[PDB]
């Protein structure tokens, strides 16, 4: 899945490594480690075989590619794809070459020609397809930091993660580059058999959950570390699902990253996995007017409830392994009918029955495109102020619609949702250019939106 084999077209043969003097090519195989190749940064490429990078003495013309102990900063062993094709060293036009056969050897040369156009043997996506990224480990004494390749464990030079020195076939990697001197390491989000162990999974819902308490990441991080399990930052849907995981975390003290953000400009708080922001469970201060905090962290120490810090800040973090013909006046989008009121504005409660006297409800939203047809079709405009069917008066902190649909999306007003806490009933309102949602307190009289059905 990362490693690779270098390969040219027109040659029909693959990049192979004999030596750290020699990198030459060779008829391809892909049971010979010899000839298999990783990226290991941005720039770098390791040979899995001997754990040192391919690079160059210098930025000149036909001098000798070769395998040099790989080095973060060395700016000779980074590489780059241009054209496409392509590969060359970083700043300077010149290029990953075939060799001339009298040095049996790779080299670089300025020629953008057939000899210097490598790919992965098997595909045509350029070898910056199987580009580096960076794999954070999981539980280990290093806090989840990347791993380090290669890595040097019991004097011998690792160029994945290896279930070496283990009973127990986990799979691991030194977090430098030296482990048996600094020995941090942590497990890598691969499958093997204990992979599942470090998740668990409500047994009704079945989605799936992994307590990061160990590590020490930023928000980003955070989020990028359960990306590559092919999850996401945690989100909070239910009232369920607050209590599920307050029972995992009473015992942790520490805060917890979740997906909750505030980081797009003109949108308010949302899920960094599009889940619908619903329920809210704050703790007291909560959303912060700090202009400058836009991340969501759940503190286990304080019954599970949530605060914002500064997405620079390391904590842990938590992932989530989920899964026609309408009366006068009223117009029509996807089966059911709009109107706005403002003859005489009433209160949420007065709103949501002059609405059921009509023959319908407050308008319910539950995906974009319906949203974005409220504010094109309705005689609309940027300066309103409009009750809609949100609202969370049975249960504080738990919205749903009036008319009893789920609530499938979300999309809040910058600022908003507002202050909660100050507050004991919350009701919703649509205002801006864009039409987003603000709540407030129900017992203020404005327009309002309603919706039908034929």
């Amino acid at each position: 899945t990362r490693q690779f084999l270098i390969y040219n077209e027109d040659h029909k043969r693959c990049v192979d490594a004999v030596s750290p003097s020699a990198v030459q090519t060779a008829a391809c195989n892909q049971d010979a480690e010899s000839q298999k190749f990783r990226w290991v940064s941005e720039s770098q490429i390791m040979s899995v075989a001997f754990k040192l990078c391919l690079g160059v003495p210098s930025k000149t013309d036909w001098v000798a590619i070769t395998l040099y102990a790989c080095d973060s900063k060395s700016e000779f062993q980074k590489w780059e794809c241009k054209n496409d094709t392509l590969l060359g060293i970083k700043g300077e036009d010149l290029f990953f070459n075939y060799g001339n056969r009298q040095e049996k050897n790779i080299m670089l040369y300025k020629g953008s020609g057939l000899w210097s156009r490598w790919k992965i043997y098997g595909t045509t996506d350029n070898l910056c397809s199987r580009g580096y990224e960076a794999m954070y480990t999981l539980l280990g004494n290093a806090n989840g930091a990347t791993c380090a390749f290669p890595f040097k464990f019991e004097n011998k030079w690792y160029a994945d993660c290896t279930s070496a020195g283990r009973s127990d076939g986990w799979l691991w990697c030194g977090t430098t580059t030296d482990y048996d001197t600094d020995k941090l390491f942590g497990y890598c989000p691969l499958k093997f058999e204990g992979s599942e162990s470090l998740w668990n999974k409500d047994p009704l819902t079945s989605v799936s959950y992994q307590i990061n308490s160990k590590s020490a990441l930023t928000w980003h991080q955070a989020r990028k570390s359960c990306q590559q399990q092919n999850a996401e930052l945690l989100s909070i849907t239910e009232i369920h699902e607050q209590t599920y995981l307050t029972g995992l975390t009473s015992s942790l003290t520490s805060g917890l990253w979740i997906g909750l953000n505030s980081l797009s400009f003109n949108s308010g708080w949302q899920w960094s996995d599009r889940s619908p922001f619903r329920y809210l469970n704050w703790l007291p201060g909560s959303p912060s007017a700090e202009p400058g905090k836009s991340c969501v962290s759940l503190n286990p120490g304080k019954n599970a409830k949530w605060e914002n810090l500064e997405c620079v800040q390391k904590l842990g973090y938590i992932c989530k392994k989920g899964n026609t013909h309408c009366p006068s006046q009223w117009w029509p989008y996807a089966g059911h009918c709009y109107k706005i009121h403002r003859d005489e504005k009433k209160i949420q409660r007065d709103a949501l029955t002059t609405c059921r006297k009509e023959g319908g409800d407050l308008t319910s939203i539950h995906t974009i495109e319906e949203l974005d047809f409220i504010i094109s079709q309705l005689g609309y405009e940027p300066n309103d102020e409009l009750w809609i069917g949100l609202n969370d008066i049975k249960i504080q902190m738990y919205f749903e619609w009036s008319d009893g649909t789920p609530v499938t999306f979300t999309k809040w007003l910058r600022g908003e949702p507002s202050h909660e806490n100050n507050r004991q009933e919350d009701c919703v309102v649509m205002k801006g250019k864009d039409g987003y949602w603000a709540d407030r307190g129900c017992e203020w009289p404005l327009g309002y939106i309603c919706k039908m059905k034929s």
